[PDB]
DNA sequence: ACGCC
């Protein structure tokens, strides 16, 4: 019962911790299928 | 924030 780990487990999304996706698949995170590099 | 690998 790790109350200290209130969020950000392995189960849940690292980025935004929403619904049932993950930080691999996060729609908030700019995973644009076009090279979403810190440049363009 | 990845990754749960
Ligand atoms: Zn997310």
């Amino acid at each position: 019962g790790e109350r200290r780990r209130s969020q950000l487990d392995r189960d849940q999304c690292a980025y935004c911790k929403e619904k049932g996706h993950w930080a691999k698949d996060c729609p908030k995170k700019p995973r644009g299928p076009r090279g979403p590099r810190p440049q363009t």
